[PDB]
């Protein structure tokens, strides 16, 4: 698309904003950015002639506008952004941008869980096969830095947040991994509008790949993935599709059944994608996992501490604790920001001797009263581990899974993850 004399503002000075004002400074034009937080993160980083606004929306900026760009973090919905949308003003984001300028396939994932891993795995497939693959979007390297006329393809890990304002994605292969409860403080319209934003990941895309087991991912037909049923199902555990035997699990580093379903739906996008099978199953042998998502960073006088500071809300945590071995007790850290999220659901999890709850942050009074017998509060993290570690034994399970945003308290969930990882290499 052709931007050149255009009015062009940018809501946003995180990640998403810098990228976008890099963007269009490269393509000879000058937008004004604004944030509503009064010191934004980057605001250090923005060039010095770019106009910048902050502690509020400008109206006057988005009123003049031609085109306003928004990062995922502001929502629409916001009365001065739905005054310019109004008004015909027209909004996307740069997921928007990053679709009008890609010119390779995109593979393209959202999920309430699972994202961030096959989001990877697709990428670590196409690396496999020799193929030159961009990497990017929520999982942390903004899109419109992928942009390489090399690439050969994309592959976009994306949030309800970003699919709002995207039309012109046509994705080659697209899914939603799950819907489960998250956002809920963007999405006053529950859990279906949150729904609603993940289901445009599948407009025009030619494969579509929802969960045999997760009637929300499906479209309102498709490749399916699941555990028993689907194209792609499990089978000592089996990858399998339709029918045929394609990998023992025992090969992959992975482990856990929402990881063999996760690694399903990688290889329905891979496939789907064109990229040749055998490799596709090498690097599912080979892929690790991710920092902050289920990750020992100490094992120790027989505890295992582990950092899955990325379960961000419910339905991840729900994955850690789902089937979890612990041979002592279970040291469960909860706490941040719950984004009006009910914690029920984790209720069935934390019955029994051999739990103890360490409640921190915004919500953490809320994630206390799940079980208040066998549950502490604090305000901090730091506290929490400080309060439990004296208490840990041979045996034991220290788990950061948090089911809340960091935000509250922290700059993001890595800064949470390795907090905690000194702390446990500190107290362990
Ligand atoms: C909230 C969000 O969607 N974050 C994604 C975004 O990061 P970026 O730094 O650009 O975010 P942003 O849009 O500036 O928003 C960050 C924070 O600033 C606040 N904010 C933002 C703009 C504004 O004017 N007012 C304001 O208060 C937001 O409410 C949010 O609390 O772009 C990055 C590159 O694409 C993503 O990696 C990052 O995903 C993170 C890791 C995340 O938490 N995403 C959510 C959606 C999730 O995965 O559930």
């Amino acid at each position: 698309a052709d931007y050149q004399g255009k009015n062009v503002v940018i809501i946003g000075l995180g990640l998403t904003g810098l990228s976008c004002v890099d963007f269009f400074l490269a393509r000879g034009v000058t937008p004004r950015v604004m944030d509503t937080r009064m010191t934004p993160p980057g605001l250090d980083k923005l060039p010095e002639a770019v106009e910048r606004h902050t502690g509020s929306l400008n109206d006057e900026w988005l009123m003049a506008a031609d085109l306003i760009v928004a990062s995922p973090g502001i929502a629409l919905a916001h009365p001065s952004l739905s005054a310019a949308a109004d008004a015909g003003i027209e909004i996307v984001g740069d997921i928007e941008l990053f679709c009008r300028e890609a010119q390779a396939p995109i593979v393209a994932i959202t999920g309430s869980n699972g994202k961030s891993t096959v989001t990877t795995l697709v990428g670590e497939m196409a690396k496999a096969a020799g193929v030159n693959v961009g990497v990017g979007g929520n999982i942390g390297l903004p899109a419109l830095m992928l942009l390489d006329d090399e690439c050969e393809l994309y592959v976009l890990e994306l949030s309800s947040f970003q699919l709002e304002t995207t039309s012109s994605l046509q994705a080659v292969a697209a899914t939603i991994l799950n819907v489960t409860e998250d956002h809920m403080d963007r999405y006053p319209f529950g859990l279906q509008q949150y729904r609603a934003a993940k289901l445009r990941i599948y407009e025009n895309a030619k494969v579509c790949v929802v969960n045999a087991d997760d009637a929300l991912t499906m479209p309102i037909r498709c490749v399916s993935f699941g555990v028993n049923m689907g194209d792609y199902h499990l089978n000592e555990t089996w990858l399998r599709v339709k029918g045929e035997k394609v990998l023992n699990v025992k090969e992959m580093k992975l482990s856990g059944q929402h990881n063999y379903t996760n690694a399903l739906a990688a290889l329905a996008l891979a496939d789907a994608a064109g990229l040749p099978r055998a490799s596709s199953l090498k690097a599912l042998t080979t892929f690790t996992g991710l920092p902050h998502r289920f990750e020992v960073v100490l094992e120790h006088n027989g505890v295992r501490w582990i950092n899955d500071s990325k379960a961000t809300n419910v339905g991840s945590t729900e994955a850690a604790l789902n089937g979890l071995h612990v041979d002592g007790t279970l040291h469960l850290l909860l706490g941040g920001d719950g984004k009006s999220a009910d914690f029920s659901p984790l209720a069935r999890y934390l019955n029994g001797d051999n739990v103890r709850l360490y409640c921190f942050g915004r919500d953490g009074a809320q994630l206390a009263a799940l079980r208040p017998e066998v549950a502490e509060q604090t305000e901090t993290m730091e506290q929490a581990m400080r309060l439990l570690a004296p208490r840990v034994q041979p045996g034991d399970m220290v788990l950061l899974s948090p089911a809340c945003a960091s935000l509250d308290q922290f700059k993001n969930f890595e800064q949470r993850g390795n907090e905690f990882a000194r702390l446990a290499k500190e107290l362990g």
